[PDB]
DNA sequence: TTTTTTTTT
DNA sequence: AAAAAAAAA
């Protein structure tokens, strides 16, 4: 996808160049979504340079009113990654849509920290196979992430393990602060390359610690809100799949509605809610196979699929 | 591992050194996973100067995106260490793993209290054996840490008592907000020596106390999920693996999945089953013999093992 | 043991200091051992004097980590009491450990409540007998204590029945809420005196008629929860055994391990399987000879002995 | 917006 | 074989 560099070219020589890149902008798309407001935040482009900047990159493209069909054609690039589950992906429409985020909360021993692997592994097989051609961004808030695992799922699906666990790059995220920093980042690797999905383990694990009792709950849901922005507007000018963890909560109020589940209600209010795309619950079953439920997807209506999570990641 | 004085020639000198060190912070990791929100509540470093102690701790080292190979290699100093029944070391993988969370939780009489003074004792071995050549902290919130057990097994082992029960720390947590007073200053002795685990025994026994009823039941999750952050964080940054006990309630619920079987459902909700990395059931089975089931694990898929504990601590 | 008075010297000046006793602080450690939280409740100590306070106590003495073997010294001074029958006091490891809670539960007619007389008699010997120099603090919640017993076996011991009649300190709890308030006090003359075990007949035979139903469950658990942790916690900081008889249940469910035997299965729940360090089955023999089986131990594996309750207490 | 607890006969 | 109740930042 055409970088910043191409209105180097129409006046924004690139003197403050490095200045614009430093702020984390790299493409023109970048360019284009970013408030004038926050671009002359940047110490060194004040009013005029952040007008002309503008000016050149809607020169480059334009945003206007699409009618709806060439939005029905541009929509057509989607990739819908699969689960490693032929019913889960029947039940999403084919897996986890690209360029959206998929959100999976579900209690303990759940393996929604198992699809992450499935997915990591699953997004390197051709288009023909349920994933394609895409290198992988994995940001761990909890650790967990055993490459051994990327491994031997790997040489499940007939896959030499030593290339897949080349394609896929981790980070650590240590606190909410540092978890913010690293999407900024993260626009830059994403500017030339191919990266199909990216994957954060606990959305919410560290917001949850840096952010204790309702006295600095509304401080901690602005920063979540402006995080799942950011991650939803990346998702979108790269053509790229989030796929979030979450977590559960009980609910030690009434007992109606009905009169038990407590392993639902996930975590994160609604800020997280409604950033979210598609939501999927993850119950305890029978055995050794849970039950994935559908909540809220724009495409399809609703379902139950049935998948046990065994030796090649998530199947049946 | 590198200390907080290495820094000390980067214009951090060390006026505020004691401010800083007074505030737990020994190592230059512990920086760079503290918030600068919380950095900024030691009375001292109001806001440059923790921006400049972050510029340079993130110029001693960088956290981007280490791609996943210098992953899986930096992840081959995982240290698994012995249980003491082989039967159980092959369904866990070799052991406890470090740099971890591993729970273990069952009714009384299970041994979950004895199979720390095993490993307490089978740490001190050769790497070849199971442990090696680290030091033991151990803090006991419920009493019953009978050094004559650490000496017998000890001795059972074929080493030196009086070695063993030197390379112990022993620490007698007394409620809740000493508990968690205890590992902020244990950030200390791991900065500098061998400590290969930390063990908890009834990790919630104190909190289940200082918050009684469901009108300050919030207020005692939150402060458990960063008592188990805390530890999560140290067990990482010092690749030291981590041991809780846990306890077991009753269901007065309904009889359906299934019938019986109450000696399962541990205490501390959602906040404690998702911090935990690996959870284990300890169960009463026939004669002497008891069983021990794996729940949730990011490296094994499951497997239920039978050991005895006998005389030697945990075996078969 | 020092007082609350050594640290008046400390600007904790006693002009609170009756507010501080009132409360039922006694002794430095359980200043130390009790809740900041928990210590602004007692109507005149709001933030600041509780913060000096607990400067004040810690300067005092150190809680830090004691490494091993300083611990195992400290831990020298146990007083294990004798209870009577060699053969149990064998298979305890002596008898009834000090600074822990031995718990002993089994139907009717098993004399578990003779127990309590034997020790209340075996606690005045010198250490080369048994018990030691030692008063005695005894909690009736269901009547039966006959000194008359007390002086039958103290003349069965050769000692002067009037003398051990003066050592023994009685108090008859009425309700549960009564029984709670009792060990509060009881915090008091444990701080200047020689107490060696407190005894607690049927420790939740009011508890067990304060609160029935499922529906008041959770609020008896947890009230017994704190009541054991009191005590657990005097116990500890005084170096005073704790000597709890228990009842037990029978269960109408199913006829599987095995299929007989039910004077077992103590009442309390798992509140109490845990707090308890040391659990004894007593059960019915062959003529007048009962069987103690050990269950729950953190020194000893397992045995069975054999005992008869005879004319100067237990004895075989 | 946050946060589960507790066997009896 | 069949039994519920518990708030507070
Ligand atoms: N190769 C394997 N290694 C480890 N566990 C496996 C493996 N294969 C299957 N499993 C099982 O699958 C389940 C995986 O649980 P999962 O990783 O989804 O937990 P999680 O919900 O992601 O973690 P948490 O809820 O604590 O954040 C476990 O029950 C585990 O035992
Ligand atoms: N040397 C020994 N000393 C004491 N008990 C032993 C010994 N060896 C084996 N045992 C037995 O092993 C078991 C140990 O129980 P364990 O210490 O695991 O209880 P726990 O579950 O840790 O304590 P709780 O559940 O009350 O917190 C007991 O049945 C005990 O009798
Ligand atoms: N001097 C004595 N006076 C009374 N009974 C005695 C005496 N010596 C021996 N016994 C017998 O010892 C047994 C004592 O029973 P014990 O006092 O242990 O009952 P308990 O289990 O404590 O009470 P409960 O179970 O009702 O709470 C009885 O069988 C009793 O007849
Ligand atoms: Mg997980
Ligand atoms: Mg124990
Ligand atoms: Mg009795």
């Amino acid at each position: 996808i055409l970088s910043v560099d191409e209105l180097q070219n129409y006046g924004i020589n690139a003197s403050d160049l490095q200045k614009l890149k430093s702020g984390g902008i790299y493409t023109v798309n970048t360019v284009l979504s970013t408030t004038r407001r926050h671009l002359c935040k940047i110490k060194g482009l004040s009013e005029v340079k952040v007008e002309k900047i503008k000016e050149a990159a809607g020169k480059i493209i334009q945003v206007g009113f699409i009618p709806a069909t060439v939005q029905l054609d541009i929509r057509q690039r989607v990739y819908s990654l699969s689960t490693g589950s032929k019913q889960l992906d029947s039940i999403l429409g084919g897996g986890i849509m690209t360029m959206s985020i998929t959100e999976v909360f579900g209690e303990f021993r759940c393996g929604k920290t198992q699809m992450s692997h499935t997915l990591c592994v699953t997004t390197q097989l051709p288009r023909e196979m349920g994933g394609g051609e895409g290198k992988v961004a994995y940001i761990d808030t909890e650790g967990t992430f055993r490459p051994e695992r990327i491994k031997q799922i790997a040489e499940g699906y007939e896959l030499d393990p030593e290339s897949c666990l080349a394609n896929v790059s981790y980070a650590r995220a240590l606190n909410s602060e540092h978890q913010m920093e690293l999407v900024e980042q993260l626009g830059e690797e994403l500017s030339s390359g191919d990266y199909r999905l990216i994957v954060v383990d606990s959305i919410m694990a560290n917001f949850r610690v840096d952010y204790c009792g309702r006295g600095e709950l509304s401080e901690r849901q602005q920063k979540l809100n402006q995080h799942l922005f950011k991650l939803n507007r990346l998702a979108e000018e790269f053509n790229v799949a989030v796929f979030l963890t979450n977590q559960v909560q009980s609910d030690p109020g009434a007992s109606a509605l009905f009169a038990s589940a407590d392993g639902r209600k996930p975590i994160g209010g609604h800020v997280l809610a409604h950033a979210s795309a598609t939501r999927i619950l993850l119950r305890k079953g029978r055995g050794d196979e849970r039950v994935a439920k559908l909540q809220d997807s724009p495409d399809m209506p609703e379902k139950e699929c049935v998948y046990v999570i065994g030796e090649k990641g998530i199947t049946d």
